[PDB]
C-alpha cells in the first residue's frame, strides 16, 4: 500500500474520505493537538522518512517560527512536490493585515468549505499520481465527498444570507475565521489577531468590548482550543452570551460531534448561524 503522512486531522481526515483503505496513512499532530507549534515525536520522524506521499497544509500553519515541518522534511531528505505537498495550492489566500508578501498568508483556509474542496482535490490529485491502480477509485470518492461538502456549502450559506446584517459578526478569541468571512459574507470581530504574542490582555478584551458594545449580535463564540477565560470577560463585560464552542484547527475525537471534517464544519456553520439568528 502507498505510505501517506498528513499533517494534521482534518488533511488525514479529508485523505481517508479519498483513499478509503487504499493507503497506509499516519499523521502527525494527533486530533486537538496544536498544528502550528509542535515537537514531532520519534513515530512521525520514522513514518516521514519512509512516506510516498506527505501532505501538509502550507500558508505558514507548519512552515512559522520553529518551522516544524521545514525541519522534518529536510531531516527525511524529501522533495517539495515530488513527495511533499500543499493541500492549500491553489486557494484565494489572505493575507495578515492585507499585505500580500510571502510568509504573511493566513494559514486557516479549510475554514470555507470551498478551501476544503481544494484540499481534497490536490489529495486526490497527488494520489491518482503515485498510485495510478487505484485513480478511478480516487476519482469517484472525490466526486461523492466534494459533491457531499458543496451541498453544506450551499446550505449554509443560504442561512446566513437570511440572517439581518445588523447582527451578522463571528466573534472569537483569535482572528482565525477570516475564510469562514470571506466565505460567508459574515464580518469577524475578535479579542487578538494570528500571531500575537501576548493573547487576552485587558487592553484587547477593553477594545472589543467596546466596539461590540456599537453592534447588535446577539452571541459570542469561543473556540474550544483556547482559555475561554478572555471570552468570558467580553461576555460579562457586553453582556452578549456565548452560544457555543467551535471547532478551529482539528476535528473532534473518535465517535463525538465533529469528529470528520466534514461533521466539523457542519457543526460549526450550523451553530455559527443558530447562534447569530437568535
Amino acid at each position: 500500500k502507498l505510505k501517506v503522512v498528513a499533517t494534521n486531522s482534518i488533511i488525514a481526515d479529508i485523505t481517508k474520505n479519498i483513499a478509503g483503505d487504499k493507503i497506509d496513512l499516519h499523521s502527525i499532530v494527533p486530533i486537538g493537538q496544536d498544528p502550528h507549534e509542535y515537537e514531532p515525536l520519534p513515530e512521525d520522524v520514522k513514518k516521514t522518512s519512509e512516506a510516498d506521499l506527505i501532505f501538509y497544509n502550507g500558508i505558514n500553519l507548519e512552515t512559522g517560527g520553529n518551522a516544524w515541518f521545514t525541519k522534518l522534511v529536510e531531516n527525511a531528505k524529501k522533495t517539495e512536490n515530488k513527495d511533499y505537498f500543499a493541500v492549500s495550492d491553489g486557494v484565494d489566500v489572505i493575507y495578515l493585515e492585507g499585505q500580500n508578501e510571502k510568509g504573511k498568508e493566513d494559514p486557516h483556509a479549510w475554514l470555507n468549505l470551498e478551501n476544503g474542496i481544494i484540499f481534497a482535490k490536490n489529495i486526490a490529485k497527488q494520489l491518482s499520481a503515485k498510485d495510478p491502480n487505484n485513480k478511478e477509485f480516487y476519482e469517484k470518492n472525490l466526486k461523492e465527498y466534494t459533491d457531499k461538502l458543496d451541498k453544506l456549502d450551499k446550505e449554509s450559506k443560504d442561512k446566513f444570507n437570511k440572517i439581518p446584517a445588523e447582527k451578522k459578526l463571528i466573534v472569537t478569541s483569535e482572528g482565525a475565521f477570516k475564510y469562514f468571512s470571506k466565505a460567508y459574507g459574515v464580518p469577524s470581530a475578535y479579542i487578538w489577531e494570528i500571531n500575537t504574542e501576548e493573547e487576552g490582555t485587558p487592553e484587547q478584551i477593553k477594545t472589543l468590548v467596546e466596539k461590540l458594545r456599537q453592534t447588535k449580535v446577539p452571541s459570542l463564540f469561543v473556540e474550544s482550543s483556547v482559555d475561554d477565560r478572555p471570552m468570558k470577560t467580553v461576555s460579562q463585560d457586553t453582556n452578549i452570551p456565548i452560544y457555543a464552542q467551535i471547532f478551529t484547527d482539528s476535528i473532534a475525537e473518535q465517535g463525538k460531534e465533529g469528529d470528520s471534517y466534514y461533521s466539523m464544519m457542519k457543526y460549526n456553520l450550523d451553530k455559527i448561524a443558530e447562534g447569530l439568528a437568535k
